[PDB]
């Protein structure tokens, strides 16, 4: 687990990437709040798949290309309220074999 933080009423930041073969040839990723579990996200924020950003919302959103790997979390107008751990899970196909970042969130 990794520290990252931000303050009240900009936006966070949390990086989290990997190295795809192709732009149109990606691997599914998870963002949620939590910890990682073992398998998938909990509350999830944001969703990709192997070609598109399948879920997002107004305040969970990529700032950087998720066609590079660029999976970077962007969190918008942050409150104290968004303080905490979330999961960025690199859905590497196969079992038992996810890439699993827990990243804490600290804001001010
Ligand atoms: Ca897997």
């Amino acid at each position: 687990m990794v520290e990252y933080r931000a303050e009240v009423g900009q936006n966070a930041y949390l990086p989290c990437f990997y190295t795809p073969a192709a732009p149109g040839n990606l691997v599914p990723v998870c963002w949620g709040k939590g910890a990682c579990p073992v398998f998938e996200c909990g509350n999830v924020v944001l969703r990709t798949d192997e070609r598109d950003v399948n879920y997002w919302t107004s305040r969970y959103w990529l700032n950087g290309d998720f066609r590079k790997g660029d999976v970077s979390l962007t969190i918008e107008n942050v409150t104290l309220a968004d303080s905490g751990i979330y999961c960025c899970r690199i859905q590497i196909p196969g079992i038992m074999n996810d890439e699993k970042f827990n990243l804490k969130l600290v804001i001010k």
